[PDB]
Order: structure tokens, then C-alpha cells, then sequence
């Protein structure tokens, strides 16, 4: 579990036996089986959604789509999982391969679109655990679903609200993921009228449930919007009393600079060209609504001080994927390491003191 051996032998490696696919589902079943080998300091902990998260490093959705390997992502070091997108109804996706690396980039592209198990097998997956997921819960250790949408459904908000009846009673928060580049239309769902609409239809599908069963509910977001998309959401979060954002999926754009062979491939980038992107947007979306709406902040998160970026942008939480794909598990420690040295290099006394710090300068 030694980062050099991780980075440099064991993932290239991997990388030059397997095409990223195999490679993405032979890691969730390792992962699930519990074959994987630092203990949180008290400043990582951070308190919001209405829940304790004894650290700020969660795994992104996309990686456990399914809801297959939560607990061996808890013990790989995370904060809190996230899984999905999830859809109504069971669907294969788009065909092989739709799964691309870029090494010379440290970035990924895919373009899976929503392969999903579908709710009802997620449902039964997690109610194997649900009490198990309670205590973890109650320990610091929060849960997130992710909902999608299905390729063929003729009414969009009906697909999230049934996400909303029938895993939301087992999660912490949803997530309502409208960003995805790999659903045709889906991402028109962020504008002003639609996402006002669909929200509220969410949220009251979700004030319904009991109140130990009612999870916050966040809006993920893409890093490809306009200044206007970006206020229009702020403008909707804010009115309907939205409990967070997800900032933010992978982007449709491709840098220039971007070395990879496979850069033209159709699909979201992800991985280290999304970085700054992403940590400008959590930035943007903080000061829209002032402070006052929690932000999970992901995207090309590889280090402590990529992570610290982000919180100081204005993120209460990040999440990683990609750098997994590169540097293996120890990369979770690494972050978390690293990030717990720069608090203290900067003066913060926890987390939540840098949340949003560098607006105050
Ligand atoms: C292979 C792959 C599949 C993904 N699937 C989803 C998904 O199902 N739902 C979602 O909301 N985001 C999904 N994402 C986006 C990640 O959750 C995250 O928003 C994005 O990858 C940026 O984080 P990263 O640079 O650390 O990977 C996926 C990303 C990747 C790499
Ligand atoms: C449990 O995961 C691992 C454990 C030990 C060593 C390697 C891994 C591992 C191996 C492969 C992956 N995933 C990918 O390589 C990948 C690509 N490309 C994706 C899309 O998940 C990940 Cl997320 C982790
Ligand atoms: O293709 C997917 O399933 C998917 C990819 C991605 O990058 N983001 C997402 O929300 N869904």
C-alpha cells in the first residue's frame, strides 16, 4: 500500500494487461470482496448535510455504479461514498469500448451512458446492509446515491422521483445528477425552467418520505455551463431551499494541451485537465449563493493541495475518482496526509475553518 510501488509498478502494469474497462470491473470486485489492506485526525472532520463525515476524501459516483463495493470503499480510507448514477429501470449502456485512458494527460474519457443495474437491484444490494450502513452513518461515515435517468423514459422528472421513492429511503443524501455528457438531452435539465420544475417535483417526493428516512438532496452540475446557466442554478437552489450542489461532473471540452492519443474520443474528461475547471466552478457557485448552500467540490483531485483548492474555493467536501485509476488506493491516504499537513501549514485549525477561506481574503 506504498504509493512509489502503486504508482510506478503495480497500475502500469495493470494498465498494459487489462483495457480500462476490465481494469474499472476487476476493482470493483476486489474492492467488494474486501482483498484491500491512516487513521483520521480529529481536523478532518467536518460536519454538514446533516451529518458528521469523519473525513472530507469521498469516492465519486461512477466508480461503484451499483451500489457493489461500499464497504470496501469505506475501508480504503474514504470519508463517505457516493454510488450511482443509477436508473430506473436496468440498461446496458453504450457499446465497447466507451472507456478511454490518457496517460500522458493523467485524465480519463468515457462515455458509459448510465450502464445501470437499475433501482431494484441497488434497493436489495443496500437493504442487505442497511442497518450495517446506519452505524457507519452514525459514525462519520455517510452514504450518497446518485440517480440518473433511463435513455428511453418520456418524462425525465418521473424517472429522478421514483430514484427519490425508492433509494432514498436508505441513503444520506441524493444526488440528482443532471450533468452527465453521455445522455442525449440531459444536461438541457440545468436550465432555469426545467431544473425548477424537476426540482421541486424531487424535493417533494422526498419531503414524503419519514423523516429517519428523508435524505438531503444536491443537484450535481457540469463544468462546461454559462455564466447565466450558473446563475439560474444558484437562483433555483436558492428558492427551493436545494441542500447542496455537486460541483462537478466530467466536461465535454478538451484543453488544449491535452497529449493523449485518445483526446478526441466522444465522452466526459476527467482526471487532471478538469482540475482547475472544476475548482473555478465550486468557486463561481460559492459566491452565486453566498456561502450559504454546501458544495462537494470534485474533479482532478490527486492531492492534499488539490483537495485544500477546492475547500478553500468553497467546498465542505471533495470527492475523487480518476486519480484512483493512476495511483491505486494509496492515493486516499496520500490526499488525506497531505491535506491534514497544509491545515496546519496555513494556519487552519480544522476542515471547516479553510471552507470558503479564500473568499474572505
Ligand atoms: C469512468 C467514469 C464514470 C462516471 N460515471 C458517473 C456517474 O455515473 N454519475 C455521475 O454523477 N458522475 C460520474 N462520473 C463523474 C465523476 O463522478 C466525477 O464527477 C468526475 O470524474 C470528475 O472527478 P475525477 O476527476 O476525480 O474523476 C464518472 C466518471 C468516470 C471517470
Ligand atoms: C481496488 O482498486 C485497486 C486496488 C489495487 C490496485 C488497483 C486498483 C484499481 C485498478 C483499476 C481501477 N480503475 C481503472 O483503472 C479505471 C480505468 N481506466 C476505471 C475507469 O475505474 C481502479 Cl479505480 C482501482
Ligand atoms: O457515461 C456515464 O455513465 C457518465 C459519465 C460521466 O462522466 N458522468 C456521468 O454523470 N455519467
Amino acid at each position: 500500500g506504498d504509493e512509489r510501488f502503486y504508482a510506478e509498478h503495480l497500475m502500469p502494469t495493470l494498465q498494459g494487461l487489462l483495457d480500462p474497462e476490465s481494469a474499472h470491473r476487476l476493482a470493483v470486485r476486489f474492492t467488494s470482496l474486501g482483498l484491500l489492506p491512516f487513521q483520521d485526525s480529529d481536523m478532518l472532520e467536518v460536519r454538514v448535510l446533516g451529518h458528521k463525515f469523519r473525513n472530507p476524501v469521498g469516492i465519486a459516483a461512477g466508480f461503484d455504479k451499483h451500489g457493489e463495493a461500499v464497504d470496501g470503499l469505506y475501508k480504503m480510507g474514504f470519508g463517505f461514498v457516493e454510488i450511482g448514477s443509477v436508473t430506473p429501470k436496468p440498461q446496458e449502456g453504450n457499446p465497447r469500448p466507451r472507456v478511454f485512458r490518457l496517460p500522458e494527460d493523467q485524465a480519463v474519457i468515457n462515455r458509459y451512458g448510465f450502464n445501470s443495474h437499475g433501482l431494484s437491484v441497488v434497493e436489495h444490494r443496500l437493504r442487505a446492509r442497511q442497518q450495517k450502513q446506519a452505524k457507519l452513518t452514525e459514525d462519520g461515515l455517510p452514504l450518497g446515491v446518485n440517480l440518473g435517468k433511463n435513455k428511453t423514459s418520456v418524462d425525465a422528472a418521473e424517472d429522478y422521483a421514483e430514484g427519490v421513492r425508492v433509494l432514498g429511503p436508505l441513503a444520506d443524501y441524493l444526488v440528482v445528477n443532471v450533468s452527465s455528457p453521455n445522455t442525449a438531452g440531459l444536461r438541457s435539465l440545468q436550465g432555469k425552467a426545467e431544473l425548477r420544475r424537476l426540482l421541486t417535483k424531487v424535493l417533494q417526493e422526498r419531503d414524503g418520505l419519514r423523516r429517519v428516512h428523508r435524505p438531503a438532496v444536491l443537484v450535481k452540475i457540469a463544468p462546461d455551463l454559462t455564466s447565466q446557466d450558473k446563475e439560474d442554478i444558484a437562483s433555483v437552489v436558492k428558492e427551493l431551499g436545494i441542500d447542496g450542489l455537486i460541483v462537478t461532473n466530467t466536461t465535454v471540452s478538451r484543453p488544449a494541451g491535452l497529449q493523449g492519443a485518445l483526446r478526441s474520443e466522444t465522452g466526459g474528461l476527467s482526471g487532471k485537465p478538469l482540475r482547475d475547471l472544476s475548482t473555478q466552478t465550486i468557486r463561481e457557485m460559492y459566491a452565486l449563493t453566498q456561502g450559504r448552500v454546501p458544495i462537494i467540490g470534485v474533479g482532478g483531485v490527486s492531492s492534499g493541495q488539490d483537495a485544500l483548492e477546492k475547500i478553500r474555493a468553497g467546498a465542505s467536501l471533495v470527492q475523487l475518482y480518476t486519480a484512483l485509476t493512476f495511483w491505486g488506493p494509496p492515493v486516499v491516504g496520500k490526499v488525506k496526509r497531505e491535506l491534514e499537513a497544509l491545515l496546519k501549514e496555513q494556519g487552519f485549525g480544522g476542515v471547516t475553518d479553510a471552507i470558503g477561506a479564500d473568499h474572505r481574503r
